[PDB]
């Protein structure tokens, strides 16, 4: 019911967190 990093399947209260979180998963900005 809340964004979830399909990568580490991490859920956050904010989207930015996810996005920014991904930054690590890769390097796409
Ligand atoms: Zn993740």
């Amino acid at each position: 019911r809340s964004f979830v990093c399909e990568v580490c399947t991490r859920a956050f209260a904010r989207q930015e967190h996810l996005k920014r979180h991904y930054r690590s998963h890769t390097n796409e900005k």
